[PDB]
RNA sequence: UGUCAAAAU
């Protein structure tokens, strides 16, 4: 068999319809687009409209087209987008067109990748950003395309009601993650600061809503994200800490959820408001006998003595000697009811960590 | 002792 008997027998839809007919098409398919035969089938493969998008949205027959994006000049590639804009909203919901979608934002010459991700600023986002398929084509634009292609996008998450829905999902809390990335990744080099401005809208409606955000099961994540990140988000990790978690550090290391936030905001965090996290903890049966005998504060416990134990080999010696003391109180009070931690792992982890550091 | 943590052959 060869590929002439295909063009000669008009069954293109019959091979890439198959496994291994496909990958004959796929194997042999030539890739100069000056080509006879790849002029053959490609005027085959996008003559029907209706035969074109249901071969993206095949279990098979999708990559035969990705084979042709990647082979594809300008002209094919023109034709390619304006029969994808056609059905782009649910070929970006499809298990095998999305990956078409994806694909085609990575190889298109830019504007018509940026036609194509303009073509969904009038559909449902929300529902687009928390399907298991169209999160990342979401996501795949974002950390694609340059940020004029999306700052719809950019608009969209400044709504509050918008933000909370896709952060909250199981997905969306993901494109959420890879949006502030994106924004905070860059502005470094830039010289008029474009991108932090439209990071400012985006951070405006997580630090508004933090609280809920933190307590959530899937958007935790992404308050943990700021927090862990550094330098690039420094500024809103800090307005989270003295926002949010001050005057409610006793309630969210009690949480399911918010725990983890509480933790990780002891693990990474400015020594100021580090010391004024322990006030808040020193200082409400007491909070930290509350938290060594608490399922979830337990391991707030464990973070405060870890970050004391590394705090100690500072260069500032106040701060060392500050850490140290913090240190002593811990372990004076687990000493004091070691009886009963020894009871729980709760309790036997904590001493055995106190153990370490004598 | 604590989290549902991302879609094809």
């Amino acid at each position: 068999v060869t590929l002439q008997d295909v063009l000669a027998n008009d069954a293109l839809v019959e091979f890439a319809t198959d496994k291994n007919g496909c990958r004959f098409l796929q194997e042999h398919y030539p890739t100069e687009n000056d080509n006879d035969v790849h002029q053959k089938l490609f005027r085959k493969l996008v003559e029907d409209r209706a035969i074109f998008l249901s071969l993206c949205s095949n279990m098979f027959g999708n990559f035969f087209v990705q084979r042709v994006l990647e082979c594809s000049n300008t002209e094919e590639q023109e034709i390619l987008t304006e029969h994808l804009a056609t059905d782009l909203y649910n070929l970006c919901l499809d298990k095998s067109a999305c990956r078409v979608i994806q694909l085609a934002i990575q190889k298109l010459d830019v504007h018509l990748a940026t036609r194509l991700s303009l073509e969904l600023r009038d559909t449902h986002l929300v529902r687009l950003s928390i399907d298991q398929n169209g999160n990342h084509v979401i996501q795949k634009i974002v950390k694609t395309l340059p940020v004029s292609s999306w700052t719809f996008l950019v608009d969209f998450f400044a709504d509050d009601d918008n933000l909370i829905h896709v952060c909250q999902d199981k997905y969306g809390c993901r494109v959420i993650q890879s949006t502030v990335e994106t924004l905070s990744t860059d502005q470094y080099a830039q010289c008029y600061q474009h991108r932090v401005i439209l990071l400012r809208s985006l951070m405006a409606g997580v630090t508004r809503n933090c609280t809920q955000l933190a307590s959530n099961e899937f958007a935790n994540y992404v308050v943990q994200h700021v927090i862990k990140c550094g330098d690039a988000l420094a500024v809103y990790r800090d307005i989270i800490i003295e926002q949010c978690l001050l005057q409610n550090l006793l309630s969210m290391s009690q949480e399911k959820y918010a725990s983890h936030v509480v933790e990780v905001a002891f693990e990474c965090a400015p020594y100021r408001l580090v010391a004024e996290m322990m006030n808040e903890i020193f200082e409400g049966r007491d909070a930290l006998d509350i938290l060594l005998f608490h399922q979830y504060g337990n391991y707030v416990v464990q973070q405060m003595i870890q970050t004391c134990v590394l705090g100690q080999n500072a260069r500032d010696q106040k701060q060392s000697e500050m850490y140290g003391m913090w240190l002593e109180k811990i372990h004076g009070r687990v000493m004091r009811n070691a009886h009963r931690l020894e009871r729980f792992s709760s309790g036997k982890k904590i001493i055995e960590a106190l153990q370490s550091m004598s």
